[PDB]
Parts: structure tokens; sequence; C-alpha cells
DNA sequence: GTAATTAC
DNA sequence: GTAATTAC
């Protein structure tokens, strides 16, 4: 719930909440987290790293 | 190559 | 079915 600093699709920055977090390595064993996002102004859909201490 | 996830 | 998301 945790808004982010991500380059949205149109290539402009902006402060979003991801729609769907994970991290990405088996449960219980730890990797990168990622989030999927939505873009306000083109409507798409992208993926982008989040913060380590990201909540799950 | 692949981890997890999913829009397309 | 594929590529996008990073990092190993």
């Amino acid at each position: 719930k945790k808004p982010v600093k991500v380059k949205t699709p149109a290539g402009k920055e902006a402060e979003l909440v991801p729609e769907k977090v994970w991290a990405m390595a088996p449960k219980g064993r730890k990797g990168v987290k990622i989030g999927l996002f939505k873009d306000p102004e083109t409507g798409k859909y992208f993926r982008h790293k989040l913060p380590d201490d990201y909540p799950i």
C-alpha cells in the first residue's frame, strides 16, 4: 500500500501504489520484490522493483 | 536460465 | 504462450 517512485511506460516518473506485490523467490526464501503498477495517464500496466523492506 | 506473477 | 520485472 506504500506509494513508490517509478518510471511509467510514458516515461514520466510518478508516485504510485502497486496493484499487486510479491518477492521473486520461493516462499520463505528471499529474492527481489516486484510490484505490478498501472499508469494513470496511459492506462498501461507495468512492473517495477520495490524497496527491499517493502511490506508484502 | 530462472525466480513469481500476470496483462496481453 | 510470451515477455516484463532484477539479480543471482
